[PDB]
């Protein structure tokens, strides 16, 4: 199974995933005086004040939060999006220190982080689908760096003690998202992929400009998850990131200038 090991890590996906060498993968080097500044670019629109979160769970490759996505609850929208995207579940990217962890990189700036949170386009009607059009997903990216602690954060930190391996979850109810976004909703956007297996090309990368700062202690926290199982030699769940792919044939597109 595919992992960030030295032996079935980023360099070996392709193996299983051929369009791991596609012409639109993420992660991305974003070069911003490359990235060219878009005036019809829209303001982005984050409505999650009728959020409904679920559960949290190791998945093996990182933990995530998932959301009730049955109902138009927390919706992307603007930005450079056509139509409506459901939150369906955000995680985390995230290093051995703190000079790494990002997938995303800022003139090959690498954070020590990095937050996804995951949308479907809902014209496909469910996630599945989504996932097979080159406009299925929205996925907002946001850069933590370590320094002062994200309150917002916290609430998920505390429960990571609880899942620890690979398959654990619980129940992760009246979450609110809001608070890990920065203050500026100003952007870089381009077309890409999942950056996790099976890396389909369906995703437009709406990656924010100011990163949220969080504490050595919460990042700590998650340098302390396994990916392996429980009774498993145990590997700590840290460097479950992606580096940046090749940019081909691809502009990145700034809302700001
Ligand atoms: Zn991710």
């Amino acid at each position: 199974h595919w992992g960030y090991g030295k032996h079935n890590g980023p360099e070996h996906w392709h193996k299983d995933f051929p369009i791991a060498k596609g012409e639109r993968q993420s992660p991305v080097d974003i070069d911003t005086h490359t990235a060219k500044y878009d005036p019809s670019l829209k303001p982005l629109s984050v409505s999650y004040d009728q959020a409904t979160s679920l559960r949290i769970l190791n998945n093996g490759h990182s933990f995530q939060v998932t959301f009730d996505d049955s109902q138009d609850k927390a919706v992307l929208k603007g930005g450079p999006l056509d139509g409506t995207y459901r939150l369906l579940q955000f995680h985390f990217h995230w290093g051995s220190l703190d000079g790494q962890g990002s997938e995303h990189t800022v003139d090959k700036k690498k954070y020590a982080a990095e937050l996804h949170l995951v949308h479907w386009n809902t014209k496909y009607g469910d996630v599945g689908k989504a996932v097979q059009q080159p406009d299925g997903l929205a996925v907002l990216g946001i850069f933590l760096k370590v320094g002062s602690a994200k309150p917002g954060l916290q609430k998920v930190v505390d429960v990571l003690d609880s899942i620890k391996t690979e398959g654990k979850s619980a129940d992760f109810t009246n979450f609110d998202p809001r608070g890990l976004l920065p203050e500026s909703l100003d952007y870089w956007t381009y077309p890409g992929s999942l950056t996790t297996p099976p890396l389909a090309e369906c995703v437009t990368w709406i990656v924010l400009k100011e990163p949220i700062s969080v504490s050595s202690e919460q990042v700590l926290k998650f340098r302390k998850l396994n990916f392996n199982g429980e009774g498993e030699p145990e590997e700590l769940m840290v460097d479950n990131w992606r580096p940046a792919q090749p940019l081909k044939n691809r502009q990145i597109k700034a809302s700001f200038k």
